């Protein structure tokens, strides 16, 4: 409990300070690709999103 | 699920040309002067067209 705020308060800081952003939507648009629907559900570009 | 559809459209433009047709009743045709007798629990014609 002591230590608990110092690590997550320094963490709020570091987001409302650095240029970076972090996007999610790169990772979805970059796939837009899925496998037929006759074959087996499984296939690797859905199952990663997931 | 781009290139699926286009197989699709090349098969439909097929078989407006083609002069071939497929008609099933051949298989039937033939299958049906077999000779097999009644008592055998199995019947090999039977089996195919199934």
């Amino acid at each position: 409990t002591v230590i608990q705020p110092v690590l997550q308060d320094i963490s709020v800081l570091l987001q409302r300070i650095s240029p970076l952003q972090i996007d999610p939507t790169i990772i979805s648009n970059t796939m837009s690709t899925v496998s037929e629907s006759t074959t087996q559900t499984l296939s690797p570009a859905s199952s990663i999103l997931g």
